[PDB]
C-alpha cells in the first residue's frame, strides 16, 4: 500500500509536468502569432512615418520657395510701376515743351510785327523821298 | 500860264502819291501772307499733335488698367499655389491621423483579445487537467 | 481450482479491454471539443481584426477618392489660369507694340514740322524777291512817267 | 537835249542805287527775323532730340522688365503643375502601401491558421501518448 502510493504520486507528478508542457508548446504559439502581427505593424508604421515625414519637409521647401517668389515680385512689381510713372511724366514733359515752343513763337512774331513796322514806315519815307527828289530836279520852274 | 503849271504839277503829285500807296500796299500784302502762312502751318501742326497726345493720354490709362491686371493674375495664381500647400498640409495630418487612430484600434483590440484568450486558456487547461484526472481515477489500482 | 483462477483472468482482460475503448472514445471527443472551442476565440479574433481592418479601408478609401477628385479639380482651375494669361499676355505685348508706334508717330510728326518751317522760310524769300522786284519795276515806270510828262 | 539826257541819267542812277539801299535794309529786317526764327526752331530741336532719346531708352527698359514679370508668371504655372504632379504621386505611393499592408495583414492571418492547426494537433498527440502511458501502467 506504501508501493500503491509512491506509484500513484509518480504518474500524477507525471501527468502534471507533460500537461504544464503541452500547455506551454500551445501558449508560445500565441505569443509568435502575437509578436508577428506586432512586428508587421511596426515596418508598416515606420515606412508610413517616413512618407509622412518627407511630405511634411517637401511642404516647408515649398513654403519657403513662396517666400522667394513674393519678395522677388515686390521688387519686380515697383521697378515696372515706376517705368510706366516715368513714361507719364515724359508725355506731361513733351506736351509742355510743345506748348512752350508754340507760345515763344507767338511772343517772336509780335516782337517782329513791331519792328517790321518800323522798317516798312523807314523805307516808305525813303521812297517818298525819292519821288520828291525826281520830281523837284525836273519840273519846271515858275515864270 | 503859271496857273498851267500848278494845275499839271498838282496832277504829277496826286499820281505819285497814288502810286507809292498802291505799290507800298502790295509789299505790304506780302508781309501779311507770309503771317498768315506761318500761323496757319503752327495751328495745323498744333491740331494733329494735340490729337496725338489725347489718344496717347487714353492709351496710357488703357496700359496701366492691362498692368493692373497682369499684375493681380500673379497675385491670384500665388493665393492658388499657397493654398493647394494649405489643403495639401491638412491633408497630410488627416490622414496621419486616420493612420494613427487605426494602429491604436488595432493596439485596443488586442488589449481586449489578451483578456479573452486567456479566460478561454485557462477554462481548456481545466478540462485538459479534468480528462487526465479521469484516466487516472478510472484506471488506477485501489488501496487494500 | 487453478483451471478457475485462469478463466477469472479471461474476464478479467476482456473488461480491461472495454475499459480502455471507452476512455480512448471519450479523449477523442474531449480534446476534440476543448480544440474547437480554443478554435472558436481565435476564430473570432480573426473576425473582428478583419471588420476592423474592412472598417478602416473604407475610410481611407474615401480620402484617396476625394484626394483624386480634388487634383482633377486643381488640373481644371490651372487650365483656366493659364487661358486667362495667354488672353491678357496677348493684349499686353499688343499695348506696348501701338505705344511703340506712338513715339515714331510724335518723332516723325516734329520732323516735319521742322523742315514744313524751313521749307515755308524758301518760299518767303521768293514771295519777297518777287515784290520787291516788281516794285522796282513800278517806281521805274513811275519815274519814267514823271520825266516825260516835266519835259512836255 | 545833250542837257537832257545827262540829267536823265543822273536821275536814273540815283534812283536805281536808292531803290537798291532801300530794298536792302528790308531783305536784312527779313534775314535777321528769319535768323531769330531759325534759332528758336534750332533750340527746341535739341530739347525734343533729347526727349525722343531718352523715350526710346526708357521703352526699352520697360519692355525688358514687362519681360521679366511674363516669365515670371510661366515660372510658377511649372511650380503649380509640378506641384499637381508630384501630389498625385504620393497619393499612388501612400494608397499602394495602405493596400500592401492589409494584404501582409490577410497573408498572416492564413499562416496564423495552420500554426495554430498544427500546434493543435501535435497537443492531440501528446495527450495520447500521455493516456497510453497512464493506462499501461496503472496495469502493471
Amino acid at each position: 500500500n506504501k508501493a500503491l502510493l509512491a506509484k500513484r504520486k509518480r504518474l500524477e507528478m507525471y501527468t502534471k509536468a507533460s500537461l504544464k508542457t503541452s500547455n506551454q508548446k500551445i501558449e508560445h504559439v500565441w505569443k509568435t502569432q502575437q509578436d508577428q502581427r506586432q512586428k508587421l505593424n511596426q515596418e508598416y508604421s515606420q515606412q508610413f512615418l517616413t512618407l509622412f515625414q518627407q511630405w511634411d519637409l517637401d511642404m516647408q521647401k515649398a513654403e519657403e520657395q513662396e517666400e522667394k517668389i513674393l519678395n522677388m515680385f515686390r521688387q519686380q512689381q515697383k521697378i515696372l510701376q515706376q517705368s510706366r510713372i516715368v513714361q507719364s511724366q515724359r508725355l506731361k514733359t513733351i506736351k509742355q515743351l510743345y506748348e512752350q515752343f508754340i507760345k515763344s513763337m507767338e511772343e517772336l512774331e509780335k516782337n517782329h510785327d513791331n519792328l517790321l513796322t518800323g522798317a516798312q514806315n523807314e523805307f516808305k519815307k525813303e521812297m517818298a523821298m525819292l519821288q520828291k527828289k525826281i520830281m523837284m530836279e525836273t519840273q519846271q520852274q515858275e515864270i
